[PDB]
């Protein structure tokens, strides 16, 4: 049947919000009140891939945009990018591996591991207005835990 998707926002464990701030750019910053309209709304699709109770393969598209988070090698490093797709063909259940994240529930938080690059995670910095990047450890100064808010 059709791929199933939910609208949602994400916040890092320091309660920073994600924003489209530049052509293909996601950054994280502290937001509250009127400025919260600026946050990115995701369409989280539940896609094909290896699955367990606490590890669920998803794709993260921007709501009603043909843009997806994806993991590719750039200048020889696993990186996080926003990638445009053919809007006639997306979302789909069999998303290509660069678009797949394992959504992992640990201690009431979520982590998003790259399916393509094991043990590389969607991450945010301590500091305000830095890239949303792919980080090669769920351990240190960088933030790899999030909460999800469900949106209408
Ligand atoms: C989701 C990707 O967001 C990015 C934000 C910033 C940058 C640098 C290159 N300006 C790269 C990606």
């Amino acid at each position: 049947a059709p791929v199933r998707s939910l609208n949602c926002t994400l916040r890092d464990s320091q309660q920073k919000s994600l924003v489209m701030s530049g052509p293909y750019e996601l950054k994280a910053l502290h937001l509250q009140g009127q400025d919260m309209e600026q946050q990115v709304v995701f369409s989280m699709s539940f896609v094909q891939g290896e699955e367990s109770n606490d590890k669920i393969p998803v794709a993260l598209g921007l709501k009603e945009k043909n843009l997806y988070l994806s993991c590719v090698l750039k200048d020889d490093k696993p990186t996080l990018q926003l990638e445009s797709v053919d809007p006639k063909n997306y979302p789909k259940k069999k998303m290509e591996k660069r678009f797949v994240f394992n959504k992992i529930e640990i201690n009431n938080k979520l982590e998003f591991e790259s399916a393509q690059f094991p043990n590389w995670y969607i991450s945010t910095s301590q500091a305000e207005n830095m890239p949303v990047f792919l980080g090669g450890t769920k351990g240190g100064q960088d933030i790899t835990d999030f909460t999800m808010q469900f949106v209408s």
